[PDB]
């Protein structure tokens, strides 16, 4: 019993991690077989960061040009292109920890596990949610760029996100490994504002069925409500509206507890209109959206 | 920036992790050069553990009654001894991926990241405190026991914690790398309670100077106190007591800031008192105790290992 965020054992993934530096710039890069994965704005000086024409700057670059360290061995670039916000370098030697690997793009609302890195060297690890508006609520300082998020399911790693910047109001943005950025953000110099963000309604459900596993009713009523008439109150406190799949995705945890989908939805609807009168909800004081389903069954079947 | 519950990163103790049965008993060790470290109670049938003789349970055992495993491989078991409650078991191979380590046993309110682990596989890391009442708020299934709390520092790993017990309230409790339980608890099918728990007061503290840190300030004061007075004062809140190792392992925050300890405890003494006045700190109503000053440090400055 116990419910907790928690992350994926990173070791297949800390194996990959190495340090890129180009000029006076430096940060982490990913290196699977004979390719190291980066941002491309490592190519840009402090002046090209401001409005960096990639394709430009990219042709005028060697291979010598950038230095690739994988703990103390120096590994040598032959051969450089790129792949939207991410640059691929060629090198002359397969990276021997190389896991068993996929690329995938995570939709909003999915979790994944990120391991923060510095100079190539891994630093933290921990679990975070693509919003609705595309941005990660993170933990990310200077020189974390390059940075990647992941699953893994079995022995392989599914690799989602790679780290490139941190908007004004302290949220943070990235691409998946394809360089496809993650919402309306652009690899420029900029302060740069995401969409209206709204709250993982599937998630908050989920994670009030993990408090009623963990022994915490004081939120459930009698009450029922139809989908329709839950979705009219929830959009009209900014969470997604629920649909029948996410419905569905919630039945084992039903199942488990006994309480219908349709009526922890009149705990949720409650709450929103009541507030939580300084009470609790697993240690929080707010309603918490960053658990899928998935994550909620995963820690508490059997319990 | 940002500021979340963040674990170190564990390959270096993935690559130590396996398994260890005894008849149909099985749970999980620690293989560290050529010792493997692990829970005691593997030695028990479901009957035994309910009010078992460990002493009269080991002498029955051989070196060949233990199968210790590395995935699908076994480690021949070539010696055994029992110190407090965790068995260890000397094998044939020495681990080549053994890391740099160490054994320490921490302190109420450090925190450390738990590996937990199922037949030896590692299936999820998270960062936890170890309590006042030395119980930890864990996540934690049936098979996870033997599963290790750590840090690490430079590229040393220091072993803190194996996991044994779930209590009735669903939290935690365990043992050093040596065998000794932290807390009251013992290693027998029974329900048993914890103390009352008290909030971390020198962690607070650490997340008050984090959001000063950040430009977030309105509740700093102008008064300071003694760390007696504030000790008796913060025992009424159900608080902990500072100790002077509190104090000093706040000096780099304290100096970072300019302020000092007393007057931020001052200040936190005020917000026990008139409460939070439908304010926040860092976002949040409500005070936050899982955070020690290295984490604070650590976060703030991006330490790597
Ligand atoms: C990477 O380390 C760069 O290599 C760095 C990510 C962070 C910095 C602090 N916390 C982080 O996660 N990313 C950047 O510095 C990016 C670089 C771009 C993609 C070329 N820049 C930003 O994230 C950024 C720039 C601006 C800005 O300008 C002007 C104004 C306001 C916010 C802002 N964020
Ligand atoms: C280990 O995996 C045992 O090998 C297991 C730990 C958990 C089980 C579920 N979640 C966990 O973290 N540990 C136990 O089962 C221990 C075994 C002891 C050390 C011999 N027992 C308990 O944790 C336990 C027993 C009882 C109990 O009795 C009856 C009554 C109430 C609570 C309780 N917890």
């Amino acid at each position: 019993s116990g419910f907790r965020k928690m992350a994926f054992p990173c070791g297949k993934v800390e194996g990959c991690m190495v340090q890129v530096t180009c000029g006076t710039t430096t940060l982490n890069g990913l290196w699977l077989d004979d390719v190291v994965y980066c941002p491309r704005h490592v190519i840009c000086t402090s002046e090209d960061m401001l409005n960096p024409n990639y394709e430009d700057l990219l042709i005028r670059k060697s291979n010598h040009n950038f230095l690739v360290q994988a703990g103390n061995v120096q590994l040598r670039v032959i051969g450089h292109s790129m792949q939207n916000c991410v640059l691929k370098l060629k090198v002359d030697t397969a990276n021997p920890k190389t896991p068993k690997y996929k690329f995938v793009r995570i939709q909003p609302g999915q979790t994944f596990s990120v391991l923060a890195c510095y100079n190539g060297s891994p630093s933290g690890v921990y679990q975070c949610a693509m919003r609705p508006n595309f941005t990660i609520k993170g933990s990310f300082l200077n020189g974390s760029c390059g940075s990647v998020g992941f699953n893994i399911d079995y022995d392989c790693v599914s690799f989602c996100y790679m780290h490139h910047m941190e908007l004004p109001t302290g949220v943070h943005a990235g691409t998946d490994l394809e360089g496809n950025f993650y919402g309306p953000f652009v690899d420029r110099q900029t302060a740069q504002a995401a969409g209206t963000d709204t709250t993982i309604t599937v998630n908050v459900l989920a994670w009030l069925y993990a408090a009623v596993i963990n022994g915490d009713r004081w939120f459930l009523n009698r009450f029922t409500t139809t989908l329709n008439d839950f979705n009219l109150v929830a959009m009209k406190y900014n969470y997604e509206p629920l649909t029948q799949d996410h419905v569905d995705i919630l039945g084992p945890l039903s199942a488990q507890t006994g309480i219908a989908v349709l009526d922890m939805c009149a705990s949720l609807k409650e709450l929103l209109q009541n507030g939580m009168n300084g009470r609790t909800i697993l240690g929080s004081a707010l309603l918490e959206d960053e658990f899928t389903p998935f994550d909620v069954v995963r820690q508490c079947s059997g319990v």
